[PDB]
């Protein structure tokens, strides 16, 4: 039988958010069965909680945000992209200000501090969501799919029209590869003159080299590169899983980007929960017959 998943013990970390440019300390714990992934805004009295599911996403251009009231949660989709490429179902993430630590711009570090500490069974059935029908949201030349698929598969497109794209098309079968292994080291982007706007308008003020690919005009400016040919797209990819994850529950299924983001994303998101023809909830008895598998714990 698939069995929930928590964290063994506490992870603690210390970062930067990307937009606020404030010093942040996270806390990952342990969180009983069908809890989720709830956030916590610990710097507040009271403390604010926020379950990383899709009613709680804010109207927000820069990232995934979260909200209750005017209380915030930034840059929630690196850390849930972790969370759903190990299968922790159960985790409260601890925040002692208002933006995610972005790290080095991929949830690497996220996925070493989480195995670092390990993965704790718990004595209850894994809930997935199964894509039973074909769900599609448009809006203009962008896409984003889900389609029936035994198993858990990423297909992504990006059309950058810029020097600097390499394959712009990638697609990930999870069920045969590792999170891990193909997009959890994936890092952030940005263009210098989108930085240059950003910065113009005091957002982007934890951005740097160390935790974003900055492309100029023609080249990347990091000093080492790229970690990956198609790191561009195995990020989209990073961002999707996260997205994902808001359904608060692993899917069956496929996802087909096509140059979507967060806010397609959502939509999608938001139209497949209100479409109960097109999906299911499904535990699986036996783990040997079930079309995905996880890494021993
Ligand atoms: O939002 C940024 N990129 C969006 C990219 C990545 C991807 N989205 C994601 O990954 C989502 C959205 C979030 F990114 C996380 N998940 C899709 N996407 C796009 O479609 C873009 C074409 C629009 C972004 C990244 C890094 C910095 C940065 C920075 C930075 C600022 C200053 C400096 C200092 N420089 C020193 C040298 O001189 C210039 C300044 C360095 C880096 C920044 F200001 C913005
Ligand atoms: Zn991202």
């Amino acid at each position: 039988m698939i069995k929930q998943r928590t964290l063994k013990n506490i992870i603690r970390a210390t970062g930067v958010g990307l937009h606020s440019g404030e010093k942040v300390y996270l806390t990952l714990k342990p969180a009983p069965v069908d809890t989720g992934i709830v956030f916590s805004r610990t710097d507040l009295d009271p403390v604010v909680e926020i379950p990383a599911r899709a009613e709680n996403v804010g109207e927000t251009t820069m990232s995934t945000t979260l909200v209750k009231g005017d209380v915030k949660v930034d840059t929630v989709e690196h850390l849930l992209s972790a969370m759903a490429g190990l299968g922790i179902d159960n985790a409260y993430v601890e925040l002692s200000a208002s933006e995610v630590p972005i790290m080095d711009g991929s949830a690497g570090p996220f996925v070493f501090l989480i195995q670092s500490a390990g993965l704790q069974e718990q004595e209850a059935a894994k809930k997935f969501i199964r894509i039973k029908r074909e769900v599609s949201v448009e809006e203009g030349d962008k896409r984003a799919v889900f389609v029936p698929f035994d198993g858990f598969k990423v297909s992504f497109e990006i059309d950058f029209d810029h020097p600097v794209f390499r394959t712009q098309q990638a697609s990930v079968d999870f069920s045969s590869t590792s999170f891990v292994k193909e997009v959890s080291r994936a890092r952030t982007f940005g263009f210098m003159r989108d930085i240059e706007y950003l910065r113009s308008q005091n957002l982007a003020l934890g951005g740097s080299v160390e935790n974003a690919i900055v492309v100029d005009e023609n080249r990347v400016l990091n000093e080492d590169g790229l970690r990956y040919e198609d790191e561009f797209v195995k990020h989209k990819i990073l961002d999707a899983i996260g997205d994902l994850y808001l359904l608060g529950n692993s899917l069956i299924g496929e996802f087909r980007g096509f140059k979507s983001g967060h806010a397609l994303n959502n939509q999608l998101l938001r139209t497949l929960i209100a479409d109960k023809d097109a999906w299911e909830v499904v535990t699986f008895e036996d783990a040997r017959t079930a079309p995905i598998s996880y890494m021993r714990p």
